């Protein structure tokens, strides 16, 4: 990869962790609604990071 | 409370995040990657929505 390819690998690799880190923090507020979408939402940033890291890691 | 305001930022920069990775990846030559990414924006569009409605 370039520099600007591994700036957006670095920076999926931080959405995958801080969407795990939002998704426990609703999980102790028993915030289902939310919860729900922050489960989806992390299994997108997840899926974005390991295409990333198999391209350009 | 404090831990529901927590939440609430969290998922505003989880969006600012999302979007600017969004833009990163259509600049650079990568489809798939993007559209991975279009999806992810929106999960992140519609959590802040649904967490500034219940907490805001």
């Amino acid at each position: 990869g370039t520099k600007q390819e591994k700036t957006a690998l670095n920076m999926a690799r931080f959405i995958q962790n801080q969407t795990q880190t939002l998704l426990e923090k609703l999980n102790e507020l028993d915030a289902d609604e939310q919860a729900d979408i922050a489960e989806s939402l992390h299994d997108h940033a997840d899926e974005l990071y390991r295409s990333a890291l198999a391209r350009w890691g």
